[PDB]
């Protein structure tokens, strides 16, 4: 249904703000680490701008018409407001990186499945109170740097498959094993994941690099979950962790 | 169309630098011999001046006021700033110009047909660099000598070549006729004149667009006198004016 080569009509536009390490312009796509700024009243994005320089010389022959060409772009300054919730985790997030000079990296997802990436730091933090109307916060953020658009991607390959092939056999104390994730939904793929423990008692899990390391630190039979990005794709595998 | 009795706009002036080894003065129309120096950022001419000489004695009678004469004359120094391009023809050879310490001689090609040339010493060798902005090379170079303006070889044409042909014709009133002046001795001519009647009560001249209209506010035979100059050529119209 999302069609990137046909008009939109902009309702279901959102908003994150990327709290993590990592490269932000690397998959945009995937929401991991991502969180989430609800209740967008509305949005203005920024604006690509760039000056004019100057390029004309006294021994051109003639200057009846201006030479110009283009000159530094500085792209930013784009505002937003949504509805004021204070005691709400994302929005003291949004304080926080206010209160300091952070330049942290947000993105707006489009509903034809797009989404434009920006990196900046908050310059404008207000609000707005009247009765018979919600408390909005209204918020403006200066970009630095080049954007990453939705015109710089045009391939995704949407995968649509992935696998786990776990060891599902004993672990001794001290000794880890490792359990393999097939992301070959035949050859591209466009999204990471990540992986959990359900006790954090019998056993541990370590993700990096597609390598997981499941540890067994107490014996017994646990189940490790791996969730595919967004969370499109899931899956569980078993680990027996024995006392001798 | 160039045109040196017309004030000109400047832009297109070219800088040139002397490569050959003949009389630099004695054909500078010619681009023979002659090396461009392009893109000119902007150019200020050397600027003749003379000092003074004190040209008072003790005996002399009347002290009241100074008395003095000019002196020696300079041609100054010509300073100008071009774009940066050191791996092109023209710039290496302005830094070995400077370098090496030779009187070489160069000119300027205005957007009038002329040229100014001047000889002269590179006393400077300069740069600016900043962002956001073309490197500049700034020049300067101190002149030697005489040097050979715009000036030095103009042309004027003093042939003798004033006809006037009048109306010669009866002028009624309320209306005015026209008489015809011809300035072409071969065609070229740089001299003027100023037409008048003889007593500006039976008929009023207005001189304009190289022509003259004589108004016939009053009846009877009117003399209409016409000087050329600094009176070395003359003429004397006769119009006749009826009663309508």
């Amino acid at each position: 249904v999302p069609n990137p080569t046909m008009p939109v009509k902009g309702a279901g536009t959102t908003l994150w703000v990327y709290k993590g390490s990592g490269d932000p312009y690397a998959n945009p796509l995937s929401d991991v680490d991502w969180s989430r700024l609800a209740k967008v009243k509305d949005l203005t994005p920024g604006e690509l701008t760039a000056e004019s320089y100057d390029d004309s010389y006294l021994d051109d022959e003639d200057a009846d018409w201006t030479a110009t060409g283009q000159g530094q772009k500085s792209a930013g300054d784009t505002s937003f407001t949504l509805a004021w919730m204070p005691g709400e985790q994302g929005q003291q997030a949004l304080l926080a990186w206010f209160n300091e000079g952070d330049t942290r990296a947000y993105k707006i997802r489009f509903p034809n499945g797009t989404v434009d990436v920006f990196r900046g730091w908050v310059s404008s933090i207000g609000k707005a109170v009247t009765a018979k109307e919600v408390i909005t916060r209204t918020v403006k953020v200066t970009n630095v740097g080049r954007p990453s658009m939705a015109e710089d991607r045009s391939t995704v390959t949407a995968a649509t498959g992935m696998t786990v092939t776990p060891a599902s056999t004993s672990v001794v104390k001290g000794q880890s094993t490792t359990l393999t994730v097939a992301f070959q939904p035949e050859g591209v793929t466009d999204k990471s994941f990540r992986a959990v423990s359900a006790d954090k008692t019998k056993a541990t899990v370590s993700v990096s690099g597609m390598t997981i390391t499941v540890n067994g630190v107490a014996a017994g039979k646990v189940n490790i979950p791996v969730v595919s990005g967004n969370g499109e794709f899931a899956a569980v595998a078993e680990i027996t962790v024995t006392a001798s």
